């Protein structure tokens, strides 16, 4: 197996789409191996630009095609360079831009912690023909920098593994294991924007929903509760286009359903308080001192869902 | 007819657009057949990378073009590989990414059950020249996994059929039947997000619309009903962009029209109750005890439309 | 002139954009003509796949370029096939996907009746060099089927005409007439979705706007009218993105302006009724019995605009 | 300098994006010049289709590259044709589709009057090598037709000018002037849709905002004014996505700010009227007869801003 | 090292996306250097159009590939020209259109001041093989012009630097420094649109929120405050799609949170004023004279956040 040494340089990470769970990565890839010796002009290495590698491959040069596994669409490749050394080593440097997809579990959505993953693998050559020696990821541009609301924390984790492909077993009987490289970059979401734009006004609106019990008219209590219900329905509008449709509920979604439940429970309590009239003369004194009990219970529920 | 054995490997299924009834499938296709024997370097099979298959096809190698029938746009093909064996068998391995379209009937929209279908067919060779022997679909990455709100349940169903094309009858008189492969993957939608985000708050709002009959002022009853009508009109806004424009009505659409009907019926009942004054002195006692009759009738209607 | 027989097969019609007046058509085109006799391998016809037609055209084969006239953008062509027969006839089969644009007049917008038109023409050869003999359109997949809200009714109308191009008169003095083929497919919009989602709730809201005259307080009448005005302003929001910006008004637009006029007229009538107080003591008895006159007049106006 | 005669035929103008100030133009371009005589098959002109012009250019034929100056992106070129005449004249006919950008000043936005401009220029040859003789624009399909809300009025104005490029002065010392052709098509926007959809309901809402002074309760006056303020805030929502973000204010924007000013001024007047109580007993008689003075002043202001 | 002189001409800057921090730049690039002397036809320079440079590069001509560093996606290149002079100098003129990304810090968002940056670098040749001599940027079309809300103020700053690349150290031991050119264009945002569309109506609405203390009914005060809370919640809707999700707060965002705080503080003050009843008889006289104290404090806070 030919030993190929890969070096991935990340120019920038951008376009992190949480709705589609994709992210755009731009960078360079440098794959270096050793072949048969050749005579270059002088002792200097020979540089072959893009659309001139085709002539050398037609002449019979072995240049493998290293594809990206977790990419969405054909990765937009830029310029490509081939350095041929007189001692025999061949270096392939290419510029890639790709939309890559990862798992991205959004349980703690504003306080999220994800990893951007690049998977690289030969398309045609198994580990009995091509083997990855080592990889160094030069993530120096985005080392500790803020790509939007994404603190790229730490360095890049590098892994070389072997993947047994089963659909190639019928065409390659006992040799269908491919060498793979995984690059993992740990990122933390910046929660500030959601903290001052989605969590704080919803909390104020839920407190204002608690404020319906300080009125002295049941009909005005219902009208106030319905206006605040309309306000909460006005929310979760521009919340639905900040995260995808997940089976589970996040902090902002729990706060939206908590506001709905608080408003419907306030409506139910005032309806039952007016229903509590035994003979049309009993007023509401014990049942409407929940101005300091309903917010206390809601704060206890919020503490339970937070922790 | 040359017997071609196809193996389709599905890397991921993503981008399931319910509005356009398309879905993006990425994977590999391995078509294997047998031709005339040839002399490769050594006894080892010869691997021909992408843009080097053109030279072999120009020399006269028979490589058929297997197209996708139900694809939307030209399928973005990645790397392609040609394994030539000394015994004579030729293997063509290609990476595809395509937007595929299927029927996708949305009667039970949150509790939906669809199938993703891949149709594969030779473009030029009929069943008297090319015949598909068998297909194995290696759907191991998405075997039991949750692509968004889509439980990929079960394995993949595989079918080989013959399609008689009639527009090719004039150019091919009695031989216009093409071998086709259909791959069907059964998927179930995850109903949780719609259950806690679209069905529960609409149900609470419809209950709050029932709550208008507990007031003691007809004018305030009308004002409350109009505010709740505005709230229901605020709904069906971000419901219209979750499913396409279908001729029939789904569960969420039936609940929206049921809320509209409940609010308009409440308005009609309170208008008729104030109209029920025979001489300006008759109040509303029998006609306004529908606080436990109107919700009961609505629950019966909801049970009828559910089952 | 070489006689070319064209056969167009429509796989599917999809993506009918009413806002841009475009629609995506996928299918196959089979152009058949007769040239000089040639010697193929055996007596069997020779099949030339895609990117192998270039060698035959370089050798000197006459293959015309049939373009689409009413297409938006370069039509995404898939695989192309060239059947060469020993008797001399040449057949060109290509797979196309194109965004085609038509007139699409939207006077009766929910109950609309349009036709999807495909125009095909040689790019370079006039009718003194290439002439279309006949066309058969094999619209069998979408014969009587429901592409979204579009009942494809009937068969396909086929026409061959001659178009005199004037910009080519200076370069071709008396021979600038090009043979053209027009394919017309009649389609009817499915009005059900708009009937239960845009027309019915607007009608209920306009009836609820009539319901303001049953109140017994002028100030509450104004407040109710302003809330219902806000509800109608909440409508025409997700109506503006279902059809383009047309100079004329459709049924839904007439209903929106009719709701605006009904609400403003109700406001004007209640303002004038309170203005009708001659000395501060005259109430409203004759002028506020329009609870059965204003809806009657609005229904008459709706009957006039419907028919 | 070689004299090149250009003829531009416009098939359709569509996709006029006011937000991005671009518009899509599809058509044909016919550039005709005269070179050295050549021997074609017979005395008939020789037609060279697309991807066969490359062989003739490789053999040494002079075919200039005429680019579009004001285009956005690479113009999608379709089929291209080369007519070679035995007398020596060469004709190049190409089909283009391009997104072109123009100035598009939107002062009178619904009653707008713009011009669509196509600029054409050789990429490499200055006026000492290539010179445009004359241009005829055959705008016969869109002569007097309604591309959406765009009355294409009149014919096309044609201009040939010389542009001195300064960045090419260092590489071409005294010869850096390029021949350019400008095509201008005058278009008028159809104001009907905005007239019945954006101007009329806003005017009705502003009249309804004047209608707050006919109430007999200051608190109800404030509540009514705040509801109408909410209605005006509901407007300018789907007005913000019909025109770009311009430094100046258009008619619809002036009407929106006029509605805001009318509502805030009504609030200020009723607040000052209740503040006008000298000792808690003075009512509002002189200050609240502005039901025919405030609308008169607003109509005067609207007449000033209209003319 | 070969000395390359670069001249960049900017045709237009457009499509400045603040949400994605990208901007589209269209222009020409002219790279001029000197090589070995060659014999052209006559003493005149030889012009090589696009897709004819490939033959000269195949013959062995040295044409470097100058890439853009801060570009998003492959830059759409148009026509390319190669001027070969008999004295030996080679000139490469290409037309580029690219989406370029810059930092773009949005602290003072309506009154913003950014710079559009173009970074240019050889892909393969270090400073021991290619060195940039000087660059002149001919920004004459957009010298003092208004690209949308972007006053392009001043001229273009030009810089030539050396960048040490570390991922190329293993393949190039002591020679991994690349010559780079940075072009910086200073631009100022036009604040007018936000001034009359987002800042002025929000300020009027906050003043109207101050106007709740002039009422004489606590229940009506709460209802008015909740309606105005709904109006502020209606704002920040079409504010969220004018700037990206930034960790910090801008002027418009501070005004939105200031309106939320003013409304919640007004609610809290009126609740506490009604709570201030010691024995059910004490009214509100001292605590409700904040009609000229609460606006004064809010104006002081606005002055603090402005400066």
């Amino acid at each position: 197996p030919v030993d190929v040494s890969v070096s991935i340089f990340i120019n920038k990470i951008y376009g992190v789409n949480t709705l589609e769970q994709t992210y755009k990565v731009d960078g360079y890839i440098v794959a270096q191996w050793t072949g048969k010796p050749r005579k270059t002009p002088g002792d200097k290495p020979l540089i072959v630009e893009n659309t001139q590698i085709e002539r050398w491959i037609n002449n019979g040069l072995w240049v493998p095609a290293l594809e990206f596994i977790n990419v969405v669409g054909s990765p937009d490749t830029g310029n490509k360079r081939l350095m041929l050394f007189p001692d025999g080593r061949v270096i392939y440097n290419a510029r890639f831009l790709g939309s890559f997809s990862n798992d991205m579990d959004f349980r703690l959505f504003p306080f999220d912690r994800q990893q951007f993953v690049l998977e690289l693998e030969p398309f045609s050559y198994n580990n009995q023909q091509l083997r990855f020696s080592d990889i160094q990821v030069y993530t120096e541009n985005i080392d500790n920098e803020e790509i939007d609301e994404w603190w790229i924390r730490g360095k890049a984790s590098t892994h070389i593994s072997d993947i047994r492909y089963d659909h190639l077993s019928s065409v390659q009987p006992n040799q269908n294991e491919f060498s793979r490289i995984t690059v993992r970059i740990d990122a933390v979401r910046n929660p500030s924007y959601y903290l001052w734009s989605f969590i704080l006004p919803l909390g104020l609106i839920i407190a204002a929903s608690w404020s319906v019990f300080w009125l002295e008219s049941f009909s005005e209590r219902l009208q106030t509760s319905f206006t605040l219900m309309l306000t909460v329905v006005a929310y979760a509008f521009y919340t639905s286009n900040i995260l995808p449709r997940l089976p589970y509920t996040t902090v902002i979604d729990q706060m939206i359903i908590a506001g709905y439940g608080s408003i419907f429970a306030a409506i139910l309590l005032i309806i039952f308080a007016h229903h509590r009239q035994a003979n049309g003369v009993e007023d509401d004194l014990l049942i409407q001192r929940c101005r300091l009990a309903f917010p206390l219970g809601f704060l206890a529920i919020g503490c339970v869902l937070v922790i």
